[PDB]
């Protein structure tokens, strides 16, 4: 037993390590979206820079659960990161789709660590997940459904034009 | 349903309603108590600008909760805001108590959402509340406390010397 | 009888209040047009700016007349703001035409209230009226009638391109 | 019963009253062991500096506590400041593990303050204590273990070659 | 024996740690004074700071003496620090007389202490408590004289005007 | 076949594919080694920065072989990043001399791709291997050369102080 930990119940140190995990497929996820786009044949540079954005925010997550988990006198345990869904994510509407049904997934896999913490009576588990992750799992879900709601109202993904202009107005 | 709806019962949504309502109402009883002091016959100008700040907060405060509702895919329904009890607030001591009686009601309606999001295990409605809600209410009601205690002792409402001296010296 | 009050007549004091109730009504109904488009299923965020900046302007043009009211010697009484007449307002032409037919349904009262001023030979309340109402709906009408003519033109509300690049290029 | 209180038990007072105390003791304790390393038979000058400072972050989080009591409404009631278990600290190495062992009472005190409003249905006093209290001592604790673990490492308190240097390269 | 200690008599060693408790126990009182004065039903701000600002002065008046028992070879007993008398100070007034009664208990401890030394030759210990404590204690009753004096001619405690206006005027 | 597509060999882009995992694989383990030293039984923070800091490098080495494989027209394919060999790197050194074994395996890859890109007749793939890949990676095999030799004189891994001191004045 670490001698820092306290009131850290190994279920919570498991479903820590478990979202570490999640964190840093997501970020593979939007890795590979952003060099999707990318492509000479796709060719959408601020969507390939929002993904990488996204991805290299998403490995700040991974991190900041692994510093929680060395806090909390919990031992990291990584485990194989597995490869996207996709090669090709045929389009920017697509692409989006499939980001906010990730960043749902995700958002679901907190509220069940939450919901692991508070039937463990651990608040600063609690705490730490409601200050650093679920406000930022909403906010992410709400701009992502904003951005699917542009670019099919903008006639995405049949319109060539609306993916372009939606890259350079919205996402430049 | 919306697109980005995730964890959020419709009781809750239900009642950021209310709240809504309850938030703009406060900012109309504020707005009321504010135009009173600006009153010939009143003449207390700094009670006049506390409580049309307190107005303008309120407002914000009804705006942020629309902000949640949309963030969380719920859908804002608004509802007539209800003039304020008085039409004359009587003196600045009786404005200051009946803003302790609004806030503390404002308090009770946000305790009792907080027990309907612990209820529906929405952690990140009570986040939400704790944060930006619970706190602020503790303040402000801890600060209309202090203003009648001071108001009282120095002999409001009877003393005009007092309310003036008041008005110039903790308002101002 | 107040003793500032010299030539305001009780007409023009009911007149008064009757208007305040109608700018807190119409700053209402752009808070509401407002968080419409905040929507994640309508996610125009500078229509939403804009309206939010005329529902604050509405709260201005109340406060102004009631400061007036007071000024003048007559006493405010306030009345339920009424909810807006629609919920949902389906799109930013139809947003834009709403907020058209409002600003000269307050026009018109503004106009009826100088005809009362006039009537009753107050030419300070013409004064306010004119200096500080009269050509600001002017200016507010024509350019919502601007707005509505180039969405019109744009092909709104079927064209949600149109929409799109008018929230960007018109209303960023 | 005070004009601000609402929804704060009596037993929650009760605990706040006992945590108070028990920060006031803890800024004791640490104030002992930094004049302890002051001594000229000590002579480490940085793990002086070091409990010094952490002696008065302690009187802030007790000056907290009491600010929070006044701001719900309940009564500090202050008991006895008990003198610290020992008057020789005997070594780096021991001070360190000893202000280990106090962080950890001082954690277990405030999860049982945590579970008490929790039961009570207090959401401010369990966001106050998350906020300003609960990762403040994960973090404590951590950085004390993490003392410890290099003191013990380097060879202490057996060597002073050890603690002379983790004085001037860790506390320095 | 301490390798620095030179001309210290054990009795003067021992008359330190008691002055040590004695500032420790005027630094409770201050601050139990303080947050008296920041409860809602007495509400005076000003004497609120002015009575921290004591406190942390005399727990700095604390530190001082230890830091003078190290340097001369002597050994820190602490003891327990007593609770105040009172957990309700009634009044400004009263808390003012109060104050001045505990600062010329204090310097009645530290002209018995100056006696002492003068007794055992300790022209160091002498100049030390001369330097920085004798006219810091006759500075802080003249102060307190000055406040009661000024209290009571403005009619307090009986007239609340008089303590919020000394609490503005010259607290403030 | 992409539009851009010059003098590029199917068998190249399989190896840059490959080469793209491996440095995805060397940014894994050092966030692994660099969250070892973060543990509260190791403690060593700057052994922990300097690996993280090579994770993010490793992280940047992948991302640039990525937007290579763009700029050829070859098409990325993703693989499952595996876990790292370890998770307890049970110390400094034994981690620096791991990773002196990681890089000497990642340049082994790089001169296999080269002696392809010599093979197929790639002059710029070969530049691009040679101006970006190679000497960073003579470089860091010395770097990491230096610290074993370093810390093997000093005495670790057996002396912690060794470590300690390492982590001070070479890593700090
Ligand atoms: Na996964
Ligand atoms: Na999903
Ligand atoms: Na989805
Ligand atoms: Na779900
Ligand atoms: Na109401
Ligand atoms: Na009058
Ligand atoms: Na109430
Ligand atoms: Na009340
Ligand atoms: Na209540
Ligand atoms: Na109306
Ligand atoms: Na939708
Ligand atoms: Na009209
Ligand atoms: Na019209
Ligand atoms: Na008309
Ligand atoms: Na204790
Ligand atoms: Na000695
Ligand atoms: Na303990
Ligand atoms: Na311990
Ligand atoms: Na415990
Ligand atoms: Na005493
Ligand atoms: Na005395
Ligand atoms: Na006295
Ligand atoms: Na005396
Ligand atoms: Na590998
Ligand atoms: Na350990
Ligand atoms: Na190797
Ligand atoms: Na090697
Ligand atoms: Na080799
Ligand atoms: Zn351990
Ligand atoms: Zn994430
Ligand atoms: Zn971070
Ligand atoms: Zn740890
Ligand atoms: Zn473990
Ligand atoms: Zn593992
Ligand atoms: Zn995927
Ligand atoms: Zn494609
Ligand atoms: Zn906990
Ligand atoms: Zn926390
Ligand atoms: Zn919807
Ligand atoms: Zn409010
Ligand atoms: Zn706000
Ligand atoms: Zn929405
Ligand atoms: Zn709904
Ligand atoms: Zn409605
Ligand atoms: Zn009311
Ligand atoms: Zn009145
Ligand atoms: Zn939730
Ligand atoms: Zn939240
Ligand atoms: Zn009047
Ligand atoms: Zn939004
Ligand atoms: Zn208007
Ligand atoms: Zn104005
Ligand atoms: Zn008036
Ligand atoms: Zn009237
Ligand atoms: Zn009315
Ligand atoms: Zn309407
Ligand atoms: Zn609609
Ligand atoms: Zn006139
Ligand atoms: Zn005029
Ligand atoms: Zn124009
Ligand atoms: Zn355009
Ligand atoms: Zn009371
Ligand atoms: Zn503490
Ligand atoms: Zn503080
Ligand atoms: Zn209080
Ligand atoms: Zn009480
Ligand atoms: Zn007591
Ligand atoms: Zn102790
Ligand atoms: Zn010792
Ligand atoms: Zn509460
Ligand atoms: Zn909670
Ligand atoms: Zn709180
Ligand atoms: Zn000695
Ligand atoms: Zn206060
Ligand atoms: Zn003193
Ligand atoms: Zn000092
Ligand atoms: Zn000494
Ligand atoms: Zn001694
Ligand atoms: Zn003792
Ligand atoms: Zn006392
Ligand atoms: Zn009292
Ligand atoms: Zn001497
Ligand atoms: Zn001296
Ligand atoms: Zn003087
Ligand atoms: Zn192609
Ligand atoms: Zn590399
Ligand atoms: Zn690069
Ligand atoms: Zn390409
Ligand atoms: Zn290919
Ligand atoms: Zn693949
Ligand atoms: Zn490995
Ligand atoms: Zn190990
Ligand atoms: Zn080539
Ligand atoms: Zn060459
Ligand atoms: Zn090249
Ligand atoms: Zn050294």
């Amino acid at each position: 037993t670490s001698q820092v930990r306290q009131n850290y119940h190994q279920d919570s140190e498991a479903a820590i390590n478990r979202q570490i995990n999640l964190e840093l497929y997501a970020s593979y996820v939007y890795l590979s979206m952003s060099y999707y786009f990318d492509r000479d044949d796709v060719a959408l540079k601020n969507f390939a820079k929002y993904f990488l954005h996204q991805s290299h925010e998403e490995r700040e997550h991974a991190e900041k659960l692994m510093k929680l988990q060395n806090q909390r006198g919990g031992r990291i345990f990584l485990q194989d990161i597995k490869k996207p869904d996709c090669d090709d994510w045929e389009s920017g509407l697509n692409a989006m789709e499939c980001a906010l049904h990730l960043e749902k997934n995700v958002n679901q896999s907190l509220l069940e660590l939450h919901k692991l913490a508070t039937d463990k009576n651990d608040p600063h588990l609690c705490d730490f997940i409601e200050t650093h992750y679920l406000n930022e799992q909403v906010k992410a879900i709400k701009e992502l459904g904003d951005h699917v709601t542009n670019l099919r109202k903008m006639g995405a993904p049949e319109s060539g034009l609306a993916e372009y202009l939606f890259d350079k107005h919205t996402l430049g």
